[PDB]
């Protein structure tokens, strides 16, 4: 498995969904990505699989108003963006 570091914009979401450290595996970050988007409340909650992520910095980082669960390649092409392999 390889170990990769997130780029400052990533590695800023990373620590505040409760991370520390600057390599990680993908499987980590996939972890922190989903437990940002529970404590930023990004989600509809009468479609908890849409994440309304617009107003925050996950939108600008990943070029999307909004995107459901269903679907996660948007995750995997930001993740190819800023990770350093």
């Amino acid at each position: 498995i390889n170990q990769v570091r997130p780029k400052l914009p990533l590695l800023k979401i990373l620590h505040a969904a409760g991370a520390q450290g600057e390599m990680f595996t993908v499987k980590e970050v996939m972890h922190y990505l989903g437990q940002y988007i529970m404590v930023k409340q990004l989600y509809d909650a009468a479609a908890q699989h849409m994440v309304y992520c617009g107003g925050d910095l996950l939108g600008e980082l990943l070029g999307r108003q909004s995107f459901s669960v269903k679907d996660p390649s948007p995750l995997y092409d930001m993740l190819r963006k800023n990770l350093v392999t």
